[PDB]
């Protein structure tokens, strides 16, 4: 592959699995800047 | 492949699986800037 | 492929699977700037 | 058993220059 | 058993210059 | 058994220069 | 005037003189909300 | 005037003279909310 | 005036003279909220 | 004495949901 | 005396949810 | 006397939820 000189190689492979197998209630909220008077 | 000189190679492959196999209620909210008077 | 000099190569391949196999209610809201008087 | 009620109100206002007034009751600004 | 009610109100206002007034009751601004 | 009620109110205001007033009751600002 | 009882009296008289006997330039300005781009 | 009882009296008189006998330049400004870009 | 009882009296008189006999320049400014970019 | 210039630009954008964007360049709000 | 220039740019963006963005460059709010 | 230039840019961004962003460059708030 690189017989003589100057063979710089960066190897990388990414695997990403985000599994959300819900079976129940997920009651989420996000109040940003809201002002309940 | 690179017999003599100057063979710079960056390898990369991305896999991404976002599986959301819901079976129940997901009650979400987002109140940005809202003001309940 | 690159016998002599100056062979810069960037490899990349992307896989993306966003599977949302819902089986239930997804009650979502987004109140931006809304003001309930 | 006699009741007397009196209310004198003299609201006098004069302006000779400038007035800037702002009032945001239950108002917003984005 | 006699009741007397009186209300004197003299609301006098004079202007000789400029007035700027703003009022946003329950109003918004985007 | 006699009751007498009196209220004298003389609200006098004069301006000869500038006034800047701000009031944000229950208001927001983003 | 008030011989027996109950004589409440409020006295008041207002004098106001706003004399502006100008003899020279009065260069005034008022930029409210104006935006000079 | 008040020979027997209950004689409450409030006395008041106001004099106000605002004399501005200018003889020269009065260069005034008022930039409220103005934004010189 | 008040021979027998209950004679409450408040005396007051106001004099106010605001004389501004200018003979020269009065260079005034007021930058409220102004933003010179 | 040879010069070679190359520019490869692949600007790919995908949306599958909501986007709210605001931009006030040199603007004001009263 | 040979010069070679290359520029590879792959700007990829994906969205699957919500984005709220605000930008006030030289703006004001009263 | 040979010069070689190479620039490699892969700007990849993914979103699966919410993003709130604010930026006030030279902006005010009263």
């Amino acid at each position: 592959k690189c017989n003589t000189a100057t063979c710089a190689t960066q190897r990388l492979a990414n695997f990403l699995v985000h599994s959300s197998n819900n079976f129940g209630a997920i009651l989420s909220s996000t109040n940003v800047g809201s002002n309940t008077y």
